[PDB]
């Protein structure tokens, strides 16, 4: 009796870890999600191909509902496991789960995967000059959601890059790409007019990290804001102060303008 | 041809990812560093067990000053691994070694692994919620570096939480516990006396993660001060001021007293 919440990680199924791999093929049930990001690398079939069991898809009501009437009266007389992408517990409610796990009885055991929080060390900026992070959520209906830019002025005032997941409606098969967060940024800079994100910002775009050809970009945002990055999903990054190796990496590896090499101390 | 960066993860030679593990087996040669961090729950014959392959352990001067030497030139007619603990190009510098990759007309990609980063999720505390991060550094001759006392300051100000990474020295195999960097921490409060780190302020200490059985364990620096946490590598980490839901966690999950759920919320 336990309940294992592993990670499936970035882009496919091989990127859950060899540890995650051997306990899931032990377990007795094996639950999952898949809307709390998007893994544009695999299927369903091939997750449970590679770990040759039948895996229980869950919904966010599913979830976030019922829980502890699905997954948990399961984990009481036999070893579970519930899948998620990238890492379980990174931007998502789940680590709430382990407290309705604990107060039914239930051990629980946590089995990281590369995260996204951690991939964006592929851009070449260095992740501990992050600051706090955001997410570019779609405005719905009168409400229009712009405390994320709020988020970067902040950082950028201290110098700090600003990393900004990008929303999802995976009922809808919604998945924000940065070009949509780019506009979205525009219009509510027209609106506080702080001068935090225009059409001289500079932005940093990757997609699909995970894969081994995924799309890193960066450029200003009146030539990247229109550009093709390819299939989602897609996080956008705005950097702060940049160190000159930083510049260095953003030209010859993400194709940045070469004036960005000249950095103003 | 072409240059593989993989990632092994967090903590023992499981914590590879399946594409890492494939993509390794497949390598000419396979070389590996333990400088910036060390795999506390394996060896290296372990992970030489497991990738099936004989792994050339290099330096940092090795890597840093001679990898278009060491590395590069077997990378132009064969396919060749470079392992790095966690996920790779998190360590500041490592990025900088694809633009050296790249000048050599030579092909790389990046296979990724979990992170601290992200891996210290599991303590609870929101991943958006972190800002700049820093290392802890033991103090030495007339140097007594204290930076790392004055992103606590930054972060905590603007309700943020600080992750700090506690020095190492990797060849000498001596980790800096949670507890040592505590101690500093209030030395160096004692010296600048900002209110930023002392007997009442709640910490959270995360050791051995990526392993099935972390220690996790959140608390005031007056109790925990003094506290086993069992073996390296330590992880401390400053929490701003804490949403209802991450209390909750850190009481029902790491031990912490029922009085942040009042105190530090
Ligand atoms: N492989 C990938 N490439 C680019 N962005 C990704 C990504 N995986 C996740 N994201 C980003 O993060 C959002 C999901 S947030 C949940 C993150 C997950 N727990 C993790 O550990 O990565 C997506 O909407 C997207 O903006
Ligand atoms: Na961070």
């Amino acid at each position: 009796m336990v309940l294992y919440f592993i990670g499936m990680g970035l882009y496919d199924e091989r990127d859950i870890t060899v540890k995650g791999l051997e306990i899931a093929k032990k377990c007795d049930y094996v639950f999952a999600e898949f809307y709390t990001s998007l893994m544009a690398g695999t299927t369903l079939g091939r997750i449970q191909k590679l770990i040759g069991k039948e895996i229980r898809v869950l919904s966010r009501e599913d979830v976030e509902l019922n829980f502890e009437n699905i997954v948990l009266p399961l984990a009481k007389e036999n070893d579970v496991a519930f899948l998620t992408p990238g890492d379980p517990l990174v931007a998502t409610t789940h680590a709430e789960l382990r407290i309705r796990a604990k107060r039914a009885g239930v051990e629980s055991y946590v089995i990281h995967a590369p995260s996204i929080y951690s991939a964006v060390g592929i851009t070449g900026l260095h992740i501990y000059k992050f600051g706090k992070s955001a997410t570019v959520a779609y405005p719905e209906g009168n409400w229009f959601p712009t405390s994320y830019y709020d988020v970067i002025k902040e950082n950028a005032e201290r110098g700090l890059h600003t990393l900004l997941f990008l929303d999802i409606k995976a009922e809808k098969r919604m998945y924000m790409t940065a070009n949509e967060a780019m506009e979205l940024l525009l219009k509510v800079e027209d609106m506080k007019k702080g001068g935090v994100f225009t059409d001289d910002t500079l932005v940093v775009v990757l997609a699909r990290a995970g894969s081994l050809n995924p799309t890193i970009r960066a450029g200003y945002v009146k030539d990247l804001i229109r550009e093709d990055f390819g299939d989602p999903p897609h996080i956008l990054i705005v950097p702060g102060k940049l160190h000159i190796v930083e510049a260095e990496y953003l030209v010859e590896i993400a194709g940045a303008p070469r004036e960005i090499l000249r950095v103003n101390v």
